[PDB]
């Protein structure tokens, strides 16, 4: 008992499928640091989208390849945070380090720079103008303290050296995923589909046509876990397309692959800075920059960026960092999110009323035209409906805004030969452009929170009763005692087949197991037959009672 | 504390009357779909602040003379003048007209700033006063639900 | 309303088949088993 107890954490059960369809189980090890690295806190978070991504955004049998996909690049991850983790060789070093302290602390900058963009906006809330020195105006920071503008422009210059680092950190440390995702992808497309070798990709898929760009180069296969994707395409469609035009296509050499095959030196001529200026890759840098400068994070921080230099040109520039907050605090990006849902639904639903009101001025220009007087003084009418433009501007201004209709904004219609046709173009314009149209703007985002309700109900549900690996249903495992808690934690746990890919890749190829490299096998392969499903031990053996 | 204080004022034995809150049942339920979203409700309004200060820096810099709640020629009052009181001005009126901020102001027909001031307008009414009161609408509406 | 009409339909598609009605609870026991039956054994494509 005493060594089951002290080995629990590191025995880790998995079932597989295996040869003749027979539910087996497997035991190994999870060292303590792929445990740690696994309860680090991000890829928790991590872990919760990719279920709410797979639960919520549908796919049933792409479920094991989407699994398998998070699989890789969490690896990836737990690498990069166990390498960020705590003359030329000293600028070296010091730059590492300084890297490294930028991207364990992204975070904190970011809520730093949230900080001092509130901090800012606070001291701007004592701006003031007059036409004195503190036809031409003048923005003085009133203020009582008598420090007050020593510290705008000191935390301006604060708040843009923060922002740099965050860009910093952010490129050295969520930056390697985007790259790794994008290179994955185009690594399967190229080997299992020739998207590049046998069927072209379309004109207006702008990521198929900038992918061309790292076909050729040398080091297209970086922050990605094989090198040798150039060769496995080589060998599979090089004799149906062309051997040659595979070589032109990746960029390779057919002698000197061979050549380094048999004999591969290893050394270090150049020492000094010139070898990074001539070993750098034009072309992949290209690319990469390419693929960086699409992302939307990125391109976020890259506007907070110009938003905190334009604030030294004018200081009122930082209340644009203000709205950080929508992309920080969680609960303000699902208000968002709920806004959001709907937007080309609310998009439309305002065509539509700029539709509505316009077809109530061509109606209202033709015959009620007189009544659109909004001067008291009788010698200078200003009919603001002689003129389509105007009259149109009138409506959508003032008529949309009102309380009423529009017939709160106009000449009374009593004592009057169009009494009754402007009392139905009031009551028609209140009734269908206020009551109802604006009524849609309000319920298209009264139903997105009920769209974002289901959906974490019906993620949270779907956890609750079926097992996310086999499927099988609770009402099956609780006939046992804590039945379901049993197969979710023992038999059939997600972070047990982490561990288990994780082992796998640690564990030497002749060292694997019988069972072990039929999985690895079809690792390789990519074929996701030993993932148990519809089926489990338990269901395999009922008669000798598991 | 009320109880004793209510001798001190008479007044204060209105504090009492919220009992029924924590008295009757349905009354309860009642408050408790408007405590349900509670936290969902202040950054509701903290956003609320937010995009409304937001309008008032770009209210400060440009569409200065028309915050004018003066008919007095001889001492005009801008209300925006001044961050303090230009954000207070916002804040205060422009959320509660029924209206946008469009129908507190000086008109601004016959303006090098027209249409700026009316795409201001608008999208004040369309962010803050359709949209963001919405959302206070329907947090209660859905914590019935 | 159309909320749950487009929900509803998409949800039995989703789970039952077309031309037999055998829910996928069933299919499913097998692998892809709902998968297979709509596209190779019930498929209204074929029938047509
Ligand atoms: C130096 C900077 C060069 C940037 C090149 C970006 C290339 C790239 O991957 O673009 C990306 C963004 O592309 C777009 O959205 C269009 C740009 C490719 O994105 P995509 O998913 O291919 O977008 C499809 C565009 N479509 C839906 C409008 C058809
Ligand atoms: C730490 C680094 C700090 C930022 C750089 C130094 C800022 C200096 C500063 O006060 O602002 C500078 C501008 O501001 C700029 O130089 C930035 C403009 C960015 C535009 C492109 C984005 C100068 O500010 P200013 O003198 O008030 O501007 C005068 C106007 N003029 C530039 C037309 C002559
Ligand atoms: C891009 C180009 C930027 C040009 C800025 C510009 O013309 O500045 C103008 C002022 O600045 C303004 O009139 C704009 C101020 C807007 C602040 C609020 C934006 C909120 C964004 C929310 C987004 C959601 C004029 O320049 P200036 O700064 O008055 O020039 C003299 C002063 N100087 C010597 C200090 C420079
Ligand atoms: C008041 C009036 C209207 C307010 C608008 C409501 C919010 C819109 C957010 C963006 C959006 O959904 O845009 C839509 C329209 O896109 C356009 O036509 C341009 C929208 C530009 C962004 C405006 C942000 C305003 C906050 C595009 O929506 P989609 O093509 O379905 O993809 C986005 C939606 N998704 C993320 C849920 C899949
Ligand atoms: C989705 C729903 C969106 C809302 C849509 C509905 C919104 C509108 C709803 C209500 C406003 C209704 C106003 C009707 C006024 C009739 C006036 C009359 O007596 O007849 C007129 C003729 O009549 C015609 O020319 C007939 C065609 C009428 C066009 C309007 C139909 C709207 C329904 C009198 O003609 P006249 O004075 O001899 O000629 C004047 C010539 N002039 C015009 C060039 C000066
Ligand atoms: C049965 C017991 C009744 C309560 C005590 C007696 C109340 C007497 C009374 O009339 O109120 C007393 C206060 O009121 C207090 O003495 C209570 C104050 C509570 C403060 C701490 C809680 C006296 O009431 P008053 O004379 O109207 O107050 C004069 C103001 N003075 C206290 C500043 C001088
Ligand atoms: C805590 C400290 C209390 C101090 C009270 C105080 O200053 O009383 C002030 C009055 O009282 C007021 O101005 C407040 C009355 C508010 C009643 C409504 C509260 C509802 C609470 C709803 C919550 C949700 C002044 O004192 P006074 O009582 O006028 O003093 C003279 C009169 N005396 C001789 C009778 C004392
Ligand atoms: C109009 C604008 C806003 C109106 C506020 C809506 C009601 C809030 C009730 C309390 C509340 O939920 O507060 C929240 C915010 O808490 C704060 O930030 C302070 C709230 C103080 C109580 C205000 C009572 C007003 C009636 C805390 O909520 P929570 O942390 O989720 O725990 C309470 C909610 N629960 C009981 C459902 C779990
Ligand atoms: C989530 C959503 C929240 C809502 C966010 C959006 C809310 C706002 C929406 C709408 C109001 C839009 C008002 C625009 C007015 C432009 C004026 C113009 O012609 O250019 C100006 C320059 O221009 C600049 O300085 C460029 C930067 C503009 C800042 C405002 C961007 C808002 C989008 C003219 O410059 P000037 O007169 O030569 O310089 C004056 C200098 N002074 C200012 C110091 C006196
Ligand atoms: N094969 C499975 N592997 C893991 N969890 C599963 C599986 N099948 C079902 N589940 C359910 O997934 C749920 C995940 O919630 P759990 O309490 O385990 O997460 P957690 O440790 O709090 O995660 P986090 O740190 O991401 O918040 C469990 O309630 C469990 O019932
Ligand atoms: N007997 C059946 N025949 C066809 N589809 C069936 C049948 N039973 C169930 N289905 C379901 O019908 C759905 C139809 O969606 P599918 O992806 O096949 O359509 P599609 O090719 O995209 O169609 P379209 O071109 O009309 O958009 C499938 O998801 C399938 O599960
Ligand atoms: C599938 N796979 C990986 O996912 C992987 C790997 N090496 C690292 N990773 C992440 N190897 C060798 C591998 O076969
Ligand atoms: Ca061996
Ligand atoms: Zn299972
Ligand atoms: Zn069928």
């Amino acid at each position: 008992e005493s060594i089951l107890e002290y080995f629990r954490p590191y025995l880790g059960r998995i079932e597989i499928m295996g040869a003749s369809r027979r539910i087996e189980r497997i035991y190994f090890e999870i060292s303590e640091t792929n445990r740690a690295q696994w309860e680090m806190p991000q890829v928790k978070e991590s872990k919760r989208q990719f279920i709410f991504d797979v639960v919520n955004e549908g796919g049933e049998a792409e479920k094991m390849e989407l699994f398998v996909s998070f699989c890789e690049d969490t690896i990836f991850e737990m690498q990069i945070a166990a390498q960020i983790s705590e003359f030329w060789g000293e600028l070296e070093v010091q730059r590492v380090k300084f890297l490294n302290y930028l991207s364990r602390n992204f975070y904190t900058l970011r809520f730093l720079a949230l900080f001092l963009a509130f901090a800012i906006n606070f001291i701007l809330l004592f701006y003031k103008v007059s036409d004195s020195p503190p036809n031409m105006v003048y923005y003085f920071l009133e203020e009582s303290t008598g420090y007050m503008e020593p510290a705008l422009w000191c935390l301006s210059l604060l708040h843009t050296l923060v922002a740099f680092l965050c860009i910093i950190g952010y490129n050295c440390l969520k930056v390697p995923l985007v790259i790794f995702k994008r290179e994955k992808e185009l690594a399967r497309k190229l080997e299992f589909d020739g998207l590049y070798i046998t069927e072209q990709p379309g004109d207006d898929d702008v990521k198929g046509q900038w992918d061309r760009l790292v076909l050729n180069t040398p080091s297209f296969p970086s922050n990605y876990w094989d090198k040798f994707v150039k060769r496995k395409v080589l060998d599979k469609h090089g004799d149906i397309f062309g051997r040659e035009r595979i070589a032109e296509l990746l960029g390779m050499d057919l002698a000197s692959l061979e050549i380094t095959a048999h004999n591969e030196r290893k050394p270090d001529p150049p020492p000094g800075l010139l070898t990074w200026l001539m070993s750098i890759d034009v072309k992949y840098q290209i690319w990469k920059f390419g693929v960086i400068f699409t992302d939307n994070s990125f391109l976020y921080l890259g506007w907070y960026m110009v938003m905190s230099l334009l604030g030294h040109y004018n200081n009122f520039f930082f209340a644009a960092h203000l709205l950080d907050i929508a992309m920080g605090v969680k609960t303000l990006r699902t208000i968002l999110s709920s806004v959001t849902h709907n937007g080309k639904q609310l998009v439309m639903t305002v065509g539509l009323l700029a539709v509505v009101v316009y077809l109530y001025t061509v109606v209202a220009f033709n015959f009620f035209r007189k009544f659109y007087n909004k001067s008291e003084d009788e010698d200078e009418p200003d009919m603001k409906c002689d003129d389509m433009m105007t009259c149109y501007l009138f409506h959508m201004y003032v008529g949309v805004r009102a309380g009423g209709g529009i017939g709160d904004e106009i000449e009374d219609p009593a004592g009057d030969e169009y009494e009754l046709y402007r009392v139905v173009f009031d009551i028609t314009f209140f009734f269908f452009v206020i009551v109802i149209l604006l009524a849609i703007i309000q319920g298209l985002i009264i139903d997105a929170f009920g769209e974002l309700r289901d959906q974490q109900e019906q993620v949270k549900e779907d956890m609750e009763t079926k097992c996310f690996i086999c499927g099988i249903g609770s009402d099956y495992f609780d006939t046992t005692p804590h039945g379901f808690e049993t197969h979710t934690l023992e038999e059939h746990n997600l972070a047990n087949y982490m561990f288990f890919l994780m082992y796998l890749i640690n564990k030497d190829e002749t060292e694997h197991t019988g069972q072990e490299s039929y999985v690895w096998k079809m690792y390789q392969e990519r074929c996701w037959d030993f993932f148990p499903a519809g089926d489990c031990f338990r269901k395999q053996y009922e008669d000798q009672l598991s």
